[PDB]
Parts: C-alpha cells; sequence; structure tokens
C-alpha cells in the first residue's frame, strides 16, 4: 500500500553518497538517516519514501524533527520514530497556539 516513492534511494548509503558537495550547516549523516537525499540544488532535500521536500535548513534544526513537522505521513518516519515522536510534534505546535 504504502512503498517508497523512491526505493533507489531506500539504503542509507545511496542517500549519504548525494551529499558529496555538501556544504550546509546541518550534518549531512542526520539528513541521511532521516531519509532524506540531496538534489544538488542548493540545500533542498527529498525523503526517499514520502517525496517530502525539504529547504532552508538553520544549524541547530533536526531532520527528524522537520520530517514529522512538515510530513507526518510518511511510513519510513512512522517505522523509525513511531506515532507517539510524531504526534508529539504536532501537539507541541497545538499547545504553543492554545497559551
Ligand atoms: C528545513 C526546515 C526549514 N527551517 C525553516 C523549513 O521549515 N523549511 C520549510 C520548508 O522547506 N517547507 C515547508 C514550508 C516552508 C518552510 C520554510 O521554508 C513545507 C514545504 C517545504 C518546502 O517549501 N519545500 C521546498 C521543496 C518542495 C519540494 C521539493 C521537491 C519537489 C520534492 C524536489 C523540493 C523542495
Ligand atoms: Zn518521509
Amino acid at each position: 500500500t504504502n512503498l517508497p516513492r523512491n526505493p533507489s534511494m531506500a539504503d542509507y548509503e545511496a542517500r549519504i553518497f548525494t551529499f558529496g558537495t555538501w556544504i550546509y550547516s546541518v550534518n549531512k549523516e542526520q539528513l541521511a538517516r532521516a531519509g532524506f537525499y540531496a538534489l544538488g540544488e542548493g540545500d533542498k532535500v527529498k525523503c526517499f519514501h514520502c517525496g517530502g521536500g525539504l529547504t532552508d535548513w538553520k544549524p541547530s534544526e533536526d531532520p527528524w524533527e522537520q520530517h514529522a513537522k512538515w510530513y507526518p505521513g510518511c511510513k519510513y518516519l512512522l517505522e523509525q520514530k513511531g506515532q507517539e515522536y510524531i504526534n508529539n510534534i504536532h501537539l507541541t505546535h497545538s499547545l504553543e497556539e492554545c497559551l
């Protein structure tokens, strides 16, 4: 049902390879472990499983967190971090708006 959108990038090694020319603050090993691979069009990266694309990284920012924040539907994310992790990121935002 929920098959990788890009099965060619399903291996960690495939993904890190893409970060050859990586010159940006955010750690390429962390991006890769969170399912992303670089597009060589700035700091743009894309999730191999959900196909979600992300840009304009700041130095502090966590790939996993951003993955959940923007693309919580990903099956890879769910297998790797679980329901609670994803829902936690979203409830956190709701509490911020509430108080
Ligand atoms: C990476 C964290 C960063 N920190 C501000 C950030 O939140 N970026 C976001 C961010 O990158 N976002 C979100 C909205 C904008 C924000 C602010 O830019 C949701 C879509 C995503 C976004 O604009 N992605 C650009 C993008 C979309 C698609 C693609 C493709 C088509 C997968 C190749 C590449 C790049
Ligand atoms: Zn994903």
